[PDB]
């Protein structure tokens, strides 16, 4: 089996997996919609009671299976639990990261296209009226991805966006095709430091923004000023948990796959904690101190919150660059922003495609070259669905990137810490660890976490089961139909891999 060269490269590769678009786009939106500081309390708690324990759990499961030559859940779920149904559940460890990858890589190609256009200086040019400043950039984005005037089902991506997507795929391939140590690790040691530098620079530059409408300090205050009136709102807890799952790459089967390349004897405790810690630092300190403070600086808190609620991409691709264009060298500053997003996304995209690649290598015994090329072909082809079908992206991000990750997170925890045995799991986690997991986390993993997630899923299911059936748009049905087809396809591959063994 292939292994990580150094401990540092391992940390940066894992950090690269977690730290991504979720930090600089998803988080700011989530924190702003839930009342800033009010969102921080449930967020930290969710990080302690869910993020950390699951992180360690995924690392352990990854290394455990990796020792036997299996990096994907279909095989690992079977090693921990002997059953056909264990393999079927394991299919999600491929389905989720593949589905997510389909639209994630497209969003990534956006930041690249924007990065390129902002570098060359091809951007809209605003003249004191907020709408007259934002409109040009809204029209810019809509011209790029091909947004319809009314609410029409069809998208019309510009030739450029399409070509940029091809290029993005090519970049993802050139990195993945070189393997774990030569491809991902090498790039991690570069991308990450660069990412951190750009982030710090942007945070500082943004912190210097002060206008008659407010300052960046007002945004930092808003985000870090506690509010206990929102602690009774379940939605805030749900959003915080969802964010923790998405930002830490939990339930994507990505962490497990990456962990399967960790030598059986190497530590996974201190390594995992470091990766997760690096992600939170990059999330709350960096990600939360760029977008939000900037919007609050120019448009004040009320408007900033309004803009955050407006959409997930509205703050990142429209509002922020619009704000920069009003400052000296704002065009180049926008370039740095989109270059930051691109690297963060690139380090993450290669992580959610790896599970698929690792399954082809491990279970179907395909060479690394073929596995990567086929995985790229699949994602690229499937991507057309997100490119040309409106609301398709949201559907995939919901079923896979929201509901699926939590369900899968609960499933993997139940399989590892209950069925496989709590003591055996605990001993497997601490084995070879430079430091040891606090004894208390044994009862967080076994009791607190699964209960919290179970409750969360029940609540979710109750609200979504009626809405699903009554949904007018056909685009969403096509999407559901197709992703379901993907699931069958993967289940069929798992079947073939199972027969080859015999
Ligand atoms: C694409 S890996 C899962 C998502 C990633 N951790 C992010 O926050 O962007
Ligand atoms: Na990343
Ligand atoms: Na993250």
């Amino acid at each position: 089996r292939e292994h990580w060269a150094t401990r540092l490269g391992l940390i940066l590769a894992m950090a690269g997996n977690a730290v991504g678009l979720g930090n600089f786009l998803r988080f700011p939106v989530q924190a702003a919609e839930n009342g800033g500081g009010a969102f921080m309390i449930p967020y930290i708690i969710a990080f302690l009671l869910v993020g950390i324990p699951l992180m360690w759990i995924e690392w352990a499961m990854g290394r455990y299976g990796g020792a036997q030559g299996h990096g994907t859940t279909p095989a690992i779920f079977y090693l921990l639990w002997r059953n056909r149904f264990a393999k079927i559940l394991g299919v999600f460890g491929l389905w989720i990261p593949l589905v997510v990858a389909i639209y994630y890589v497209y969003i990534e190609s956006w930041t690249l296209g924007f990065a390129i256009k902002f570098l060359v200086g091809l951007v809209p040019e605003p003249p004191t009226d907020p709408d007259s400043i934002l409109r040009p950039f809204k029209e810019f984005l809509y011209s790029y991805i091909g947004v319809p005037k009314g609410d029409e089902p069809i998208l019309k991506p510009s030739l450029f966006a399409y070509i940029v997507f091809l290029i993005t795929m090519f970049i993802n391939v050139s990195i993945l095709i070189r393997g774990i140590s030569k491809g991902i690790e090498r790039f991690a040691k570069i991308a990450m430091p660069t990412l951190f530098i750009l982030a710090v620079f942007l945070v500082i530059r943004v912190f210097l923004l002060e206008t008659p409408n407010g300052t960046a300090a007002d945004g930092l205050n808003f985000l870090w000023t506690p509010d206990f009136e929102k602690l009774k709102d379940p939605g805030v807890w749900i959003a915080a948990v969802g964010q923790i799952f998405f930002t830490l790459s939990l339930g994507f089967g990505a962490i497990i796959t990456y962990a399967s390349y960790v030598r059986k004897d190497q530590d996974i405790v201190l390594s995992g904690l470091t990766a997760a810690t690096l992600n939170e630092k990059a999330e709350v300190i960096l990600g939360g101190s760029i977008s939000i403070p900037a919007a609050v600086a120019f448009f004040g808190v009320a408007n900033a919150v309004a803009i955050a609620k407006a959409g997930a991409f509205n703050l990142g691709f429209i509002t922020l660059p619009a704000i920069f264009s009003q400052t000296a060298g704002g065009t180049f500053l926008g370039f740095l922003w989109f270059f930051l997003l691109f690297f963060a996304g690139l380090t993450s995209s290669i992580a959610i495609m790896q599970p698929m690649i690792a399954f082809l290598e491990d279970e179907l015994k395909l060479s690394r070259k073929h596995a990567v090329l086929w995985t790229a072909a699949i994602v690229f082809f499937s991507a057309h669905l997100v490119m040309f079908l409106n609301k398709s992206l949201d559907e995939m991000d919901f079923w896979a990137g929201t509901i699926g990750v939590v369900f899968f997170g609960l499933t993997e925890l139940i399989i590892f810490f209950w069925i496989f045995g709590a003591d055996k799991a605990w001993e497997e986690i601490n084995r070879g660890g430079i430091i040891k997991v606090p004894r208390i986390y044994y009862y967080v993993m076994r009791y607190i976490t699964p209960a919290f997630l179970a409750v969360l899923l029940v609540v979710w299911a109750r609200e979504y089961i009626p809405k699903i059936m009554e949904e007018t748009h056909w685009t969403v049905w096509i999407t559901r139909f197709y992703i379901i087809g993907l699931f069958l396809f993967l289940t069929f591959l798992v079947f073939l891999a199972e027969r080859r063994r015999n």
